[PDB]
């Protein structure tokens, strides 16, 4: 049994190494220790001091450099006896304080033990290197094991959810939180791997298709940002579906709004979506001539950020892997070829250069890029040129050809690019779901992988929606861990004094999405239909409603175009430029009419299939992106409320994507804003189990521990 064999790989990579006689000596020491700050300006930098004396209310301890200091017992962060260092479940610690919890994660992380329980939920600290704990042999070890029978692991919480699903006949979710780069997408994939394996299984083709969906989604929906070389730029909820017997019967991917803006613009050092680099690196021979391709430096949409490759990644090899996944999932050769024509066409569109005509209207003097795009998309270049520079609109009921200047023509060309790419992405997910989901499900385990909290030098509308999604997820953790839990204790009247755990994201949520008094998204929508609005009237309206009024909002003194939201994970300043256009998300109807006539069978579907190309109305206006965002988030939250949730908190070790480098302030900020210590305390002080060290409740008896 590998669990008990100290030579096994399980022991070697998932268990705390045996300590030596010198460590034994230290472990039976009668000395006692304290975690203190050498510099009180930096509360997160701790050293260990020996406690050398005490009074009824203070400790005196030695500092690393010697000099003795005193501290009130009520302010003291005592160090755990060292037999606790490496403990698998931190609810076992005697002293529950910040430096002690960090220390335990630190000891485990120093020996590549990245998973640790923190009471009821799992903490996963990103190793930023490969650790061989996800093999089939590891999978087989965890299969069917109760949590306290095996070491902490993403496989274990996955098995727990799978047995709860069987035993309780109840849908489950696995909610994996974390800032950008923390490990959500990798851990998501391990949960899927594990479930596909243990739920069977000779009848392996579906399981393979499920796994192969990922390189396709990542190639199109992930990109290098400053926070993650493989940042997810869309959120997803993956439903792994099981028949009533408990075997996997299918899967279905719910994808959320994609950051289409990245197709046309990337900040310094970032990349566009991986697929563009994969194509240009990995085509073939006649693909490059058939698609009129050259290198990334030759395309405006890839030559701006100064970064065309990612250390340790071969875009040409990844292209082979993406195509191989497209084959396995079932995309035809003609379908793959049309997918790449659309990628190539986008890049050609981005190389159109509009310039000033005799008058204010733009003209196109060099049509090389226009012609190449039109060739690959299968559209008429003269019709496309006219739809870009001279689109027709109604003015009242009259039909009037506009003549757009350079800036507007360029923006319209970008709008067409973003629509093509976002619609292609939706089409990819739809095609995948049609393959993966071929049976009605009895049960599901849903795994949520959102885009993680992020802060850049410039934060725009996309960042506010990403960070709001993260705030809402933290609140769902707070609701589950603290608020519902104490609501039960009351509904049962069990002698329980309510405890304020001081974690409540409600104020920030009402600021962003309040109705009600109206929050930020509601005012954005109101401005979006006001004929006379500008990004400046919008910011003025926000300040008017919130400045010196809402405690989570800040009107900054250093800028007239930004506002601050105090999120659970820190304040973010948001630049208002282009918000009304991003929210309206316009696309000239003459461009749509041009692409509806495409000779290409995939392009034609992107523009004629209503599930892909149609947009809902609200009154006399198309539904705004903020409204679409809210519908998606509301649908997710409604789904989660039907499941029994399991939480995995991914923690990034530093801001440099490096292994073996824990950064104290970075880690501790996450431990605080994630509510990890509060989560351990409720576990310890509360009454985790109730049917039908104790309380007799009105209709159940509640159990502690044990
Ligand atoms: N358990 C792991 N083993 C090995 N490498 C990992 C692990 N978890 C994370 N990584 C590395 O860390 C990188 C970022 O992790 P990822 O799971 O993509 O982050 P994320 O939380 O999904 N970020 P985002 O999509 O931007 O919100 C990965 O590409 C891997 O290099
Ligand atoms: C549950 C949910 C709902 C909406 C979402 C997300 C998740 C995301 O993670 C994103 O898919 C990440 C990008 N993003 C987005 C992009 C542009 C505009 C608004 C949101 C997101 N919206
Ligand atoms: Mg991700």
């Amino acid at each position: 049994n590998p669990i008990h064999d100290r030579t096994s790989d399980y022991h070697k990579y998932l268990k705390v190494k045996q300590g030596d006689s010198d460590l034994f000596k230290l472990t039976v020491s009668d000395k006692r220790y304290i975690w203190y700050n050498p510099d009180p300006k930096e509360r997160d930098s701790y050293e260990c001091g020996e406690i050398v004396s005490e009074t009824s209310d203070s400790f005196t301890f030695k500092t690393v450099d010697g000099q003795d200091r005193q501290v009130k017992k009520d302010d003291a962060n005592q160090r755990n006896p060292i037999k606790f260092d490496g403990v698998e479940d931190m609810s076992e610690l005697s002293y529950l304080n910040e430096p002690a919890v960090f220390h335990n994660l630190r000891v485990r992380y120093n020996q590549d033990l990245i998973y640790t329980y923190s009471g009821l939920f799992l903490v996963a600290v990103n190793p930023f290197k490969r650790i061989p704990i996800y093999t089939q042999e590891m999978v087989d070890i965890f299969k069917g094991r109760r949590r306290n029978e095996v070491a902490p692991h993403i496989f274990a919480i996955s098995d727990v959810a799978y047995r709860s699903m069987l035993d309780d006949r109840q849908n489950q979710s696995l909610l994996i939180t974390g800032e950008s780069g923390a490990g959500k997408t990798e851990n998501t994939k391990k949960v899927i791997q594990y479930l596909a394996s243990v739920a069977g299984r000779n009848s392996g083709v579906l399981e393979q298709q499920i796994l192969q969906a990922n390189p396709i989604l990542e190639a199109f929906g992930n990109a290098k940002t400053t926070r993650n070389n493989n940042a997810s730029r869309f959120g997803k909820f993956i439903e792994i579906q099981f028949n009533s017997a408990g075997f996997i019967s299918g899967a279905s991917i719910q994808s959320y709004l994609l950051e289409k803006s990245r197709v046309v613009f990337q900040s310094e050092t970032e990349r566009n979506y991986h697929i563009f680099y994969q194509l240009l690196a990995g085509a073939t021979a006649e693909e490059k001539k058939a698609l009129h391709l050259a290198g990334p430096e030759s395309f405006n949409y890839l030559n701006q950020s100064g970064c065309v490759d990612i250390k340790g990644v071969s875009d040409s090899e990844e292209f082979k892997i993406t195509r191989q996944a497209m084959d396995i999932v079932g995309f035809s050769q003609e379908e793959q070829m049309s997918i790449f024509k659309i990628i190539a066409g986008i890049l050609h569109l981005g190389n159109i250069k509009f310039e000033k005509g005799a008058g204010e209207g733009a003209v196109l003097k060099d049509k090389t890029a226009l012609n190449a795009a039109s060739t690959v998309f299968g559209v008429n270049p003269s019709v496309l040129e006219k739809a870009l520079m001279e689109p027709r609109i109604l003015a009242g009921r009259d039909l009037v050809a506009q003549h757009l200047n350079v800036e507007k023509s360029s923006s319209s060309r970008d709008a067409l690019v973003k629509a093509l790419y976002g619609r292609l992405f939706l089409w990819l997910v739809k095609k995948i779901n049609n393959v993966l989901c071929q049976e009605r499900k009895a049960y599901f385990i849903g795994v949520l992988d959102i885009s993680g909290f992020e802060i850049f030098k410039v934060n725009s509308f996309e960042q506010l929606c990403i960070n709001y999604t993260n705030e809402k997820l933290q609140q769902f953790f707070n609701h589950h861990m603290f608020k519902l839990e104490q609501e039960e204790y009351l509904k049962e009247k069990i002698n329980w004094t309510f405890i304020d755990f001081g974690l409540d994201s409600q104020a920030t949520i009402d600021l962003i999405d309040g109705r009600q008094p109206p929050g930020i998204l509601a005012l954005l929508d109101e401005q979006s239909v006001f004929p006379n609005a500008t990004d400046n009237t919008l910011i003025t309206k926000l300040h008017s409603h919130f400045s010196k009024k809402n405690a989570k909002y800040e009107e900054p003194r250093f800028s007239k175009t930004e506002f601050g939201v105090t999120h659970y994970a820190g304040q973010v300043m948001y630049e208002i430029q282009d918000w009304l256009e991003k929210n309206k998300d316009p696309l000239q109807q003459d461009l749509e009419l041009c692409f509806k006539d495409s000779s290409d069978n995939v392009v034609t579907k992107l523009f004629n299939d209503p599930n892909i190309a149609s947009r809902a109305k609200k009154g006399a206006n198309f539904i705004t992106v903020a409204a679409q965002y809210k519908e998606q988030l509301a649908s997710l939250m409604a789904t989660l409320e039907t499941t029994n949730p399991h939480f995995v908190r991914c923690i990034i070790p530093n801001n440099k994507q490096l292994p073996a480098k824990l950064e104290d302030k970075v880690v501790l900020d996450q431990l605080r804003c994630n509510g990890v210590l509060e989560g351990i305390r409720i576990t310890r002080k509360g009454f985790p189990n109730r049917i039908i060290q104790y309380r007799f409740g009105i209709t159940k008896i509640f159990f502690r521990a044990g």
